[PDB]
């Protein structure tokens, strides 16, 4: 991790591609880094607020500002959306997986269905994305960026499949940063562990079933922007403070050692 | 609190049960006076254990062959399972599509695979059994492994496929609490097992004290029978320390109101 303060500089010139970003925590990660002056390239599925977006970041001062659309349930749009934008820019230093199958609060009783959509764009095409970027991300030393949830670090009920694909994520990244590590790639990963965030989309699944406090999306958006920045292995952003400071597992950093050989 | 008669005439499944801790654990049962139903790939092996368990003293013993690679074949086995025993106890998902040491390497197809197995039909198994423990408020257990609580490298598509299960099968057990389901669930975090097959896969790269599978079986039965949340079983009593999460058991009861 880069020993050193923040600074929004940072950012400038630096080609970034930010997913799910037509709303949200998305939305918000490619403002600031219009702001910053990046390249940035967005996508997400629907055309037209993704275009909107594109327009505000013109505006703010983005280097290069470009978007786009489709489905990440579709692994061969995955792969093929990273070369695309790196065209778009003449390179890639930052990958920002960010979007989600939508969801909302549920018992899981039967939906097999919910628990492999959630499974494949949640989590398989963030690993295909990943693949198509690591070419350009070891070149330009750059780094991937993996929002996740509390509730891909603890257990909680009504979201299950969204729950178990979050975990998954840990599991895989986590993993292939210790492979970077031994082989000596270049390459960061920070992986974001957000507690409820007020989107729109959530301030939606939350109404009358959780009563519970949402942090600001647009500082959420930032703080993720930071801790890739400076390469951290992983962020931690919620409204609480009882919260942020359990998040950290030191008897997992400790079992992690016994590798080391 | 345990004792080998809290399994006589119970009926219970063992996934990937023709090799490894699966075979081991078939065979606790059988001892026990269980009724016995089996799986994995391979016929001919779960024929052997069949009559082994036979031998062993199981109430009944009887295999089922089909890949779990198909959520339909894990669907009706376990339909079919539990029309022959005449119910269900314990449902004990073990089984894993074929693993070994390597760096990820853009291999997606592995990494999805092993989702499929590992994770999903896990959960397909779970749906179908549902409704036969929910009326003999039986036990669902799940066999996890260290790389499904902590990172390590060259086992990446792996352990997201048994973090995959860890969050999944704990999301659903506080669901169960609150919606007063009566069916246990058991995760269980297992270290290196001298199983021909670990044993294969771990060396001669590097190589660390592999606990019994005769013992770990048995662990993984007790840690069912009684209804534990979590069973750990490693060779280092110092390793089974470290596995424990206060944070995450108190973030767990902190939001537990949180509310309704
Ligand atoms: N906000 C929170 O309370 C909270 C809490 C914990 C974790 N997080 C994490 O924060 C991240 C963003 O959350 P959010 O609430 O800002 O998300 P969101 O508002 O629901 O939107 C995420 C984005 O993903 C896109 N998307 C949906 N389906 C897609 C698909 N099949 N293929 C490609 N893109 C798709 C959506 O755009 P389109 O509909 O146009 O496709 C949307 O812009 C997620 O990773 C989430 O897990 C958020
Ligand atoms: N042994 C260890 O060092 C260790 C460590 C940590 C965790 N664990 C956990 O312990 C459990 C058992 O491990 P093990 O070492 O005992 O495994 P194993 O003996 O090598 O084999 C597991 C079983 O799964 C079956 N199987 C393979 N592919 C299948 C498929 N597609 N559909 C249905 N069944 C299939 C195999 O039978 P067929 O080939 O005939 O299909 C076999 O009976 C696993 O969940 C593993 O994650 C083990
Ligand atoms: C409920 C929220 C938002 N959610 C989310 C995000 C984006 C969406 F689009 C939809 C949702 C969801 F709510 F429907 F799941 C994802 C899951 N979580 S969370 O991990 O941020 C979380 C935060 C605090 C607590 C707590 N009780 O202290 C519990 C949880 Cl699960
Ligand atoms: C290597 C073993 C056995 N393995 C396994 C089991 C059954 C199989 F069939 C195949 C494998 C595998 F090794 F090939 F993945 C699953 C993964 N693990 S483990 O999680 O028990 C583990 C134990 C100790 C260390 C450590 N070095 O401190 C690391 C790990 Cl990942």
């Amino acid at each position: 991790p880069l020993n050193e303060e923040f600074r929004p500089e940072m950012l400038q010139g630096k080609k970034v591609i930010v997913t799910g970003a037509s709303k949200g925590i998305g939305r918000e990660m490619a403002y600031h880094l219009a702001k910053m002056g990046a390249h940035v390239v967005v996508t997400a599925r629907s055309k037209e607020t993704l275009q909107k977006v594109v327009s505000h970041c013109l505006e703010l001062g983005a280097a290069s500002a470009h978007y786009i659309a489709g489905t990440m349930e579709d692994m061969t749009f995955a792969e093929q959306f990273v070369a695309q934008a790196g065209k778009l820019m003449g390179g890639l230093d930052m990958l920002i997986l960010n979007h989600i199958t939508n969801t909302s609060l549920n018992l899981f009783h039967d939906d097999i269905h919910h628990v492999r959509k959630s499974m494949e764009v949640n989590f398989l095409s963030y690993v295909v994305l990943t693949v198509a970027a690591l070419p350009m991300l070891k070149q330009s030393n750059g780094s991937i960026v993996v929002v996740s949830s509390l509730a891909g670090k603890v257990a909680y009920p009504m979201v299950a499949a969204y729950s178990a694909s979050k975990f998954a994520l840990d599991g895989f990244f986590s993993s292939i940063r210790k492979e970077y590590s031994v082989s000596r790639v270049n390459v960061s990963i920070t992986l974001c562990v957000l507690g409820l965030i007020d989107t729109e989309t959530a301030m939606k699944a939350v109404s009358g079933i959780v009563h519970m406090q949402a942090a600001p999306k647009e500082e959420c958006a930032l703080e993720i922007i930071k801790g890739g920045a400076l390469r951290q292995e992983e962020v931690y952003y919620d409204s609480s403070l009882w919260t942020t400071l359990l998040i950290r597992n030191p008897s997992r950093k400790i079992l992690e050692f016994l590798y080391s050989t």
